[PDB]
């Protein structure tokens, strides 16, 4: 058992209510922000709105701009004991319609005609976050913390992955174990992180199509940082400007974006921690970023089905770039013969199979999609990835099964 996903939000709201929790950047730089106290109150109001609609354990879809209230809606959905279902605002209408329907969304928070031309399921109650009436009703809800006593395995979010997309059900326990495991890893490899409460910032750069965006905001809150974000086209336009002008101290990026932009550590003067993942980094990226004594560079392995990042390791100038490090928190990595449940001798190639608190609940209504299973009566996920363990038990990524 674990503290809930919104635990650190509530904790910093009590101990340091004036710290900034979220900030959204315009202009391109003008910004606006909310304190932990304000973020937490608004999320409780959102949660109370949801509870008044009698929704429990229901899919609540969100298709919003990059706004302060978006963050409060996400947290609110989780405080109300319901499931967050991100739907990227730029998706084609047909694909938005499918996600609403497949997820059985009971309610949706939208703005900006993001749902214009989307077929809504009749069950979907649609709230426009920019509508004077919705704002007035929200401001009228109670602001105290919700009594948060939901089962551990209750879904916290549903994240769709690929021609018919399948929904991955991620539990409260999964997400809260993620925050705990990464709080520990990041605090260890980038100790300045424990000094940055109230000052540092975690750049929320990921598209809402990926679980990474959830990780970014909850890791910011874990450490007392400000989650900072903007319209993605605007943040990506001049990536050095974004890191430099928004005071970013922590970020996650796919490394080819470092290559394309020519980013170096001096373009991000406040940066102390840089997670990369999702593809192998190039030799020059490694040379440039792995030798800094200010920035800790960490390679992260993270299928959606195992909650954002379940293995990671610091990358140094002599590290193999296929190394995905060691399992996080209580996770246990096994390397099994691709066709059986038999462990291979350490050092041999085989399929990576993860066990532990980061393994997701499963796919939503996709009985033929494989990967989740019981192996020796424990819950595991077979990644489809071929790896081998190094002598020191770190894991090298070799390819796809
Ligand atoms: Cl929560």
């Amino acid at each position: 058992s674990t503290v809930p996903p919104s635990h650190y939000i509530e904790t910093w709201a009590k101990t340091h209510p004036e710290w900034k929790a979220v900030e959204v950047a315009t202009g391109f730089i003008v910004t606006e922000d909310w304190t932990y106290k304000k973020l937490n109150e608004t999320a409780n109001q959102v949660a109370n709105l949801i509870i008044h609609a009698s929704l429990h354990g229901r899919a609540i879809a969100v298709s919003l701009d990059r706004s302060l209230i978006a963050f409060a809606i996400i947290v609110g959905i989780m405080k109300s004991g319901n499931t967050y279902v991100p739907i990227e605002a730029g998706l084609p209408n047909d694909r938005k319609s499918f996600l609403l329907r497949d997820s059985r969304a009971a309610m949706a928070f939208v703005c900006d005609n993001n749902f214009d031309g989307v077929e809504l399921p009749p069950e979907t109650k649609v709230l426009d976050t920019k509508n004077q009436s919705f704002i007035e009703n929200l401001s009228t809800q109670d602001t105290s913390d919700i009594l948060n006593n939901y089962p551990e395995n209750l879904d916290a979010y549903l994240l769709y992955t690929s021609g018919t997309p399948k929904g991955v059900r991620v539990s409260r326990h999964n997400l809260s174990s993620f925050s705990d495991a990464w709080g520990k890893l990041i605090g260890n490899v980038a100790p300045k992180s424990l000094e940055l409460g109230g000052v540092g910032k975690f750049l929320c750069l990921a598209s809402r199509a990926f679980d990474v965006h959830i990780g970014e905001m909850f890791l910011a809150w874990r450490f007392g940082l400000c989650a900072v974000t903007g319209e993605r086209l605007s943040m990506l336009d001049d990536l050095p400007r974004t890191f430099r002008e928004l005071g970013v101290t922590h970020a996650g990026i796919v490394p080819s974006l470092l290559d394309q932009t020519g980013l170096v550590p001096e373009d991000a003067p406040h940066l102390v921690y840089l997670g990369v993942g999702g593809e192998k980094m190039t030799p020059r990226t490694q040379q440039i970023w792995s030798s800094s004594d200010r920035v800790a560079l960490v390679n992260v392995y993270g299928p959606t089905e195992v909650t954002i990042g379940c293995s990671a390791g610091r990358i140094l100038p002599d590290s193999d770039t296929r190394c995905i490090g060691h399992p996080l928190g209580d996770s246990v990595a096994h390397v099994l013969a691709p066709g059986s449940n038999e462990h291979v001798k350490k050092g041999m190639a085989g399929e990576l199979v993860i066990e532990g608190s980061l393994v997701a609940n499963g796919y939503l209504n996709r009985p033929d999609a494989k990967g989740f299973c019981d192996i020796n009566g424990r819950k595991m996920y077979r990644t489809g990835d071929i790896v081998r363990m190094d002598a020191d038990s770190s894991i090298l990524f070799l390819g796809r099964k």
